[PDB]
């Protein structure tokens, strides 16, 4: 009678299983893929938000092995120059990101003159015929340019953005700690779900799946991999450090305030600890191993 | 041994499911109908509630694409006038409730030859025989009178209320915010599955489904109308606005105060943005693309 | 491998469904019955605690149609002498309760000289062997006694009382607002499968089970009946009336606090003002309809 | 798709079922056994931790029938003597801990030595490699030794610690009340199924299961005993009593402060009364009656 597709499964609804491990914490690679072309030291990426990266977080991020995508939020001249910024200060990489509506093109010329080395096409609505035009737009005109789309929530969304010509798939509709897609539109998919259907479809074509929205602690992190993630991007995690863009806060809001954090590096410290624990007691040497091998159980939240 | 018909699900139960998309929200077309033969621009009507709608509520809702319930908590002489007020405001439609006691006749009479577009039979059990007696009665009486009865939980309450002559069907028993029928007497069906059993019947006689009670958030209306409703009714959503019958609050009370609102224009231009997004996210052109095609997730509330 | 018999519901589980419904709430029938020959005007019994039911309470209770416990934490000239007064107060039944350890037989000898209607053997654990000898020793004693026992929350436990003689069964291990056999010792069965369990056995020999314990809420009685249980028994419900034995409170404590609550009559009243809206809304005509023929949802508590 | 081994269950999940009984509780025999070769008199037995168990606690415990674990965060001579103190203390048994890392075995040598009577190997992760040859190091050099390993979550790591040579598996990954391995790894198994579990395994070799971690109140501990588990570890339950190493409290930290409690006889006595309770109210005579016939039932948490 009613149209339920299946049950879907967030964070809190499962945990990863301990396995036989000849794998210390310190002994963990973290290395990983963020596109097709595009390796990673470790498994995390900052969000395209006006309040958490532009290019002095990005600049942290990659030297601590991950990527920062500069948010769109800004003219063109400044969004180039935070792109050449972060290329000059050591053979960092970086990703920056352009809406989908048509009128984009001068904004993809100038990124990619700059050097962007990843191209971020973001949208609510990945499967939308507007994003998969912009991704078949840009594609064509770059065809050797590493092109993230998303956010899609389902198998066929997946499919649609490769068949579109992406590098990565990007994932989450309804997990963002902002919370409104949800609330205000009474749309999304639980994000352990959600993953897990992208990756069946993008792992047949060895493109990576990206968890967007709803890490709150590093044991989340290690969830979204297990689920079929090759790394996670983050939001509220990096708002209010002190590289983002009578207590001390920063602005954290939807494209709100947060407490003071400090310097990136700790909480990527302390976030990667857990997953190399997580990688200890689950016997995963690789992010591969957690990717593709480590199992779940099912719990009630009691 | 217990006697459990089945499980049933209300609106925090489930999610809607993205799907590929031509529509954007300022495209999707939020008409539908209230009846068999009253369209809508817009998928509201207002609860027959002494703290929500009289005249000049009903005034506000018909000039955006709405229809308002006068109560019947006044004299025939002040609901008939009242009823006139909104037909003389330039060409708006209204409704008007009566109760399902015998003696009702006079009221009735009244309403009709003051031009009320549609009679509501309300009560908190339409399964019942009274109530489908006076619906009947109504029926023969007024042959071509567009007439609500309701509420019902059930299929075979649904068919019940077809077969007295309703030209729409309202479902909830349970569900409403004040929370008495449920705790008082044990009695409800969680308004998801409520929605969809009488939609199951009902469609296939043609007659609309109007989802009375529960909606909190603009999310809650998209999910009541892709469970099978044509439009909701709502009493908490616009008591405490200016138009409804050391801080400010209004009466809000069963047939309690409620913090003031402001104008229902802009309540209903945010609830009806909502929708639109929810639309543009589930590629539903019209409102009844979201009630027989969108797909829903069940989730664990965790 | 886990040793798990099923799953089992507690009130909050599940709903009942509305029906048909020819019942107003002022026509519906309460008359049940106590046990196999005692009939009630309502389903409620009061519970045998000191802080619960002495004479004036059981007076009180009587009146309005149900039947009170005299608590055995008296001597028995007290406890003969109570009966005895509620007994003279106009053609009133009453009941007495007494332990289950050896030694009561003085006791039980004074409660029945003094014209008690029906003894009570009360225990944390009707299906311990003890019990089910003092109820078989005093069967044999007093072959024409109207004799309560419990508690038990199974099917295996209302069929070892009935084997040792009950008049009636009483249900409820756990459930109490207590919650300490819950949280101390483990041990427990949500209350509506505990009655189901219970009834399904007392039905095949025409013995009523009371439900005994978890009752907070109209709607829980409501429940209780439809699970299959013949009346109620109510502690907090009644703890802090007037006739129980800077704000004002009465002593409830295990055989605590409860704020006063004014009359018992009035809280009769509002109880069964619930139940006989539930029977309205299910289209029951008698309590034997509700306890028989009404059907449940089961839902997520969402 | 989702990699998802089963559903698992925790002490809230679950009740035990009552049953026919001849037990009382003051006839309950709280016996049990440690290990393969070590009886106890009650099944309790407390964590190797630096804010709970020193020679004091050790001591208390024994003359209360129960076993302690000297903590290793302590230099050996200090270890050494802390295990004499309670081996002179009138035939008392003590166990030690160690860690699972190389370089311990001149601790290991001077805690036999000592005459402590078991050995327990800690690890957050007992069936990692370095583990297994720990265990199977030390089982080589002292083939009379009684050897505690530990901790795992699952049948196969409890079944690779019995083929490392262990004398009792303990079981707890995931559960304790310091919570950090499920937050900060997303690892973890839900300690009911946990230890059923385990003890299907272990059962087969006649290798009793301590369950650690996560008993917060007396009923747990007969939970736990009924999943399969010979014996309970605490750590929270006993940090803060006077024995352990404007209002009082003692730190209690993974290896956060703790209302001081008084001396840890009442404790036990308390949480022991809980246990012969539940024993009365399921007929288990002994505690191998409860860990392997008693019944539970499945509850929503409602
Ligand atoms: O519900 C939302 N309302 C918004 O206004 C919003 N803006 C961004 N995003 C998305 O949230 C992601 C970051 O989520 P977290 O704060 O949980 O890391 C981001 O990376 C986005 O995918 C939004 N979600
Ligand atoms: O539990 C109830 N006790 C009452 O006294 C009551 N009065 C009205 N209603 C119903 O609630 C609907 C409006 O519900 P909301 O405030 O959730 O919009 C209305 O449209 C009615 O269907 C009641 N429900
Ligand atoms: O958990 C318990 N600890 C106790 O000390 C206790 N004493 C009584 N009872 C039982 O609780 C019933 C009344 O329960 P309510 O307060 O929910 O009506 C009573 O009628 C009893 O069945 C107890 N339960
Ligand atoms: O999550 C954890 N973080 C820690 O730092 C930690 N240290 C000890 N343990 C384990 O917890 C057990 C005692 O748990 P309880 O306080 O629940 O009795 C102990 O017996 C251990 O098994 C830890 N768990
Ligand atoms: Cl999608
Ligand atoms: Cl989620
Ligand atoms: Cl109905
Ligand atoms: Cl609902
Ligand atoms: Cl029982
Ligand atoms: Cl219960
Ligand atoms: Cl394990
Ligand atoms: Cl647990």
């Amino acid at each position: 009678m009613l149209r339920i597709a299946k049950e879907a499964l967030t964070f809190d609804d499962v945990l990863l299983v301990p396995a036989h491990s000849t794998v210390l914490p310190n002994t963990a690679d973290l290395r990983t893929r963020l596109t097709k072309n595009i390796a990673l030291n470790i498994p995390m990426v900052s969000a395209s938000m006006d309040t958490v990266t532009e290019a002095r977080l990005a600049i942290a991020l990659a030297q601590e092995g991950g990527i920062g995508f500069i948010h769109k939020n800004m003219s063109i001249e400044q969004q180039a120059a935070q792109v050449h910024q972060v290329k000059i200060s050591g053979g960092l990489r970086v990703g920056a990101a352009v809406g989908a509506a048509p009128g984009n093109e001068e904004r993809v010329k100038a990124l990619v003159e700059a050097g962007v080395d990843v191209l971020l096409i973001d949208s609510s609505h990945g499967h939308s015929e507007g994003v998969l035009q912009r991704i078949r737009e840009t594609r064509a005109a770059y065809p050797h340019l590493e092109i993230i789309g998303g956010n899609v929530a389902t198998a066929e969304g997946a499919r649609a953005l490769i068949e579109a010509g992406v590098s990565a798939v990007k994932v989450g509709i309804g997990p963002g700690s902002i919370c409104t897609t949800r609330i205000v539109t009474g749309v999304g998919v639980p994000q352990i779900t959600a993953i897990a259907d992208a990756a069946g479809v993008a792992n047949e074509y060895g493109i990576p799946v990206i968890a967007d929205g709803g890490i709150r602690f590093s044991g989340d992190i290690s969830k979204a991999i297990a689920a079929g993630a090759s790394c996670v991007m983050v939001g509220s995690m990096f708002a209010g450090t002190e590289e983002a863009p009578g207590r001390s806060y920063k602005a954290y809001r939807g494209m709100g305030r947060i407490a003071y954090k400090g310097h990136l590096k700790e909480i990527i410290h302390q976030q990667m600890g857990g997953l190399r624990s997580c990688m200890g007691l689950t016997g995963s040497a690789t992010v591969e191993d957690l990717r593709t091998k480590a199992q779940f159980v099912r719990i009630s939240g009691a």
